[PDB]
């Protein structure tokens, strides 16, 4: 079993029809398979999908499907693992959803990932309101600040610098992913992205707003 | 001296960012006076002070018949502990009304009001819930670690505690308290929760369309 660097999207059929919605000509899938071929970083290019649609334009790229019986994320990273049969090396998971999300943010993403200490590498952008000076309901009667009631007054400028998964990338070891089951490996680093690049495609609105950056 | 239930409206005259914002209209009032307004409909003030270093800001404050304190041309602390000590009241309650957020109404402040404890005297803040969960965050620590736990970055919303952040528009305090504490947070501080649209807050031509809008 040699390591291999594999690249998973999940993609599924039902925005109806969401991952073929096509910006500038290309599909929504079509972008994150290139963005995926472009990085280079890639042994194996996996769409792990159940719609014969999206698997035929996942071969029409040029790359690897899997289709998914009947019916969770890691879920289908694992599927798709051991439908190849890998289980060394590096997976990455990588949504439709992150149209702008480029073949060079994942090679950037990828240099910061770290095959000896195995630490997740997840694109994230900063936050507009800091997480810190938020509180947390108890019940309808109380509410604990996230840390320091003080916080709450402090200059965020003098606060951690804090960040959100942007879902675009998600860099694991392999065999640390399939055993923790989950994306987020100790110790993370994260990948910044700015919050245009960072665009998670949902609505109509949004499959303008990226096509227009 | 005799309790006093005080209103502080902070409003500076040529505000930074969207120029003369406090005196610039929205629907025909000012943002200063619909502020002002919900101090007045609240009935729940015994003096409403609006604090300025503009005569026009000043001029529009005496328009609505409230009190009026000229600042000098932890800011905001040092605003309303000088209002305070410009009328002469160390006692009874003292409530931060910024007039970025127009949308915050007398009944808001009303029932604000209703969840603020005369013996534990603890603040009573207006939030709005958080579009992005803050426990699905990571804080550089130069590394980055999770808020909370890692499993959280990978937990549904409802699976999470609701998460709510001050949204400005009101902060209720006990006067004695603010003015020991010197700030606006204290002690079993509780929240008045109020919707996303009710808190915006306006900074940029946008918000004030965007409030605009919402009224109509």
């Amino acid at each position: 079993m040699e390591k291999q660097n594999i690249a998973v999207i999940l993609a599924r059929q039902n925005l109806p029809l969401k991952n073929l919605r096509k910006m500038n000509g290309i599909s929504l899938l079509g972008h994150t398979i290139n963005a995926a071929i472009s990085s280079k970083c890639f042994d194996r290019i996996i769409v792990s999908t159940d719609g014969g649609l999206i698997a035929e334009e996942a071969k029409n790229f040029g790359v690897e499907v899997v289709l998914r019986p009947a019916e969770s994320s890691i879920s289908g990273v694992i599927h798709a693992l051991e439908t190849i049969g890998s289980n060394s090396g590096t997976v990455t998971l990588l949504q439709p959803t992150s149209p702008l999300r480029t073949g060079a943010h994942i090679r950037e993403a990828f240099s910061l990932f770290d095959e000896k200490i195995k630490g997740s590498v997840v694109s994230a952008c900063p936050m507009e309101h800091h997480p810190l000076k938020t509180l947390l309901q108890i019940n309808n009667g109380e509410y604990a600040p996230m840390r320091h009631l003080s916080d709450l007054e402090q200059p965020r400028q003098q606060l951690p610098q804090a960040f959100r998964p942007n879902g675009a990338i998600y860099i694991n070891d392999t065999a640390s992913l399939i055993a923790n089951n989950c994306f987020f490996i100790a110790p993370t680093k994260l990948y910044i992205m700015s919050h245009q690049d960072s665009i998670d495609i949902d609505t109509e609105l949004d499959l303008q707003q990226a096509e227009n950056i």
